[PDB]
């Protein structure tokens, strides 16, 4: 799959919250366009003059994430962050000139990344009580993969000192986007586990952090709390589920070539972080088929 690299796999099944340690730092931001940021002023200008009731908001900028030495105490994740911003995203990540961006990233800096917004998004596995999990179907009608499936998540918008804070929003707005678009309760949740990084390499490498919640309720019972939202409760046109028994293998079906990247990425490392198992056990024949 060209469409989606792994930045970080998380060790331990995942990590908790309390194990992450951020550093939001303006030297972690998109550095000014060679020519000027006037490009993008003026693209979003274009824009606005098309659809004057769009509007600007801050976004987090993945810079980078380190892993502690496995098997180590103490805190086992730093994700360097910066800001960015719609705007800024608009004019350098989706614009039909971003591969000349990176080009010109790797000559001056070392860095495809450097003239890039690249905006940090959230997604999740989210397994039923009966061991399912949960896919949304995008509309027809929208910019990005249209009609394609996709997890529960989106971009979350900003408000280890102030690091912290920065932590508890990140796995806050995982749960958020689910009761947002899922209509499930916030009671129904587990707290987050992170399980890794995935880039999607169709939208010039911009970075989403994927984590693993489990639902108390069961398929059937989060069908009916999406369902009786009603049309203007979410923005997908559908929600269906997949057993995890077949999770593993769902590369090798026809439904991979209709997952946007974003997804591709949560059902990676879900199968390498929370399936893939280690011990005697969940590792015998039975348990774990052969092929
Ligand atoms: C746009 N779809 C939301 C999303 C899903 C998975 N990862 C990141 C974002």
């Amino acid at each position: 799959d060209p469409e989606v690299t792994l930045l970080l796999q998380c060790p331990g099944g995942g990590l908790p919250q309390e194990q992450i340690q951020a550093e939001l730092s303006p030297a972690h931001d998109r550095r000014p366009l060679p020519g000027g940021d006037e490009a993008i002023t003026a693209i979003w200008e274009t824009r606005l003059k098309a659809q004057p009731w769009l509007f600007d908001a801050p976004k987090f900028r993945l810079h980078s994430a380190t892993l502690a030495p496995i098997g180590s105490r103490g805190p086992q994740l730093l994700l360097r962050l910066g800001l960015t911003s719609y705007r800024d995203f608009l004019g350098t990540n989706w614009s039909s000139s971003a591969a000349w961006l990176r080009q010109q990233g790797a000559t001056d800096w070392g860095d495809t990344q450097a003239y890039l917004a690249d905006p940090l998004g959230v997604g999740a596995a989210l397994a039923t009580a009966d061991d399912f999990l949960v896919f949304l179907r995008r509309s027809r009608q929208v910019a990005e993969a249209p009609g394609l499936v996709d997890v529960p998540g989106g971009h979350p918008e900003p408000q280890d000192l102030a690091g912290q804070l920065v932590v508890h929003e990140l796995f806050s707005s995982v749960l958020q986007e689910i009761c947002d678009e899922v209509n499930l309760p916030l009671l129904t949740l587990s707290q987050p586990l992170l399980l890794g990084i995935a880039r999607n390499e169709t939208s010039a490498g911009r970075a989403s952090a994927e984590f693993y919640v489990q639902c108390s309720l069961t398929s059937e019972q989060v069908r009916k709390h999406y369902l009786s939202g009603g049309p203007e409760a979410h923005e997908s046109t559908g929600i269906f589920f997949v057993e995890t028994q077949n999770v593993r293998r769902l590369p090798e079906t026809e439904m991979w070539a209709e997952l946007c990247p974003s997804a591709k990425g949560a059902i990676i490392l879900y199968n390498r972080v929370q399936g893939s198992p280690t011990g005697a056990a969940l590792g015998s024949p039975a348990l774990l088929p052969p092929l």
